[PDB]
């Protein structure tokens, strides 16, 4: 329920289905612009897979 990417309560919770973690989609696309990799599996390419935990 915390970004793998620093750990902040995120302000859009945003998941990629490799890491499975929910992050911050701000901090995601940080890491994601860096080397596109995903947090925890380091799977090339994150938000182009985004899932973004929509309050709907």
């Amino acid at each position: 329920m915390l970004c793998a990417i620093s750990g902040k309560v995120p302000r859009r919770p945003v998941l990629s289905p490799k890491s499975r973690t929910i992050f911050e989609k701000s901090l995601l696309e940080q890491y994601v612009k860096d080397t596109g990799n995903d947090p925890i599996t380091n799977e090339p390419l994150s938000i182009e897979e985004i899932v973004e935990i929509v309050p709907s």
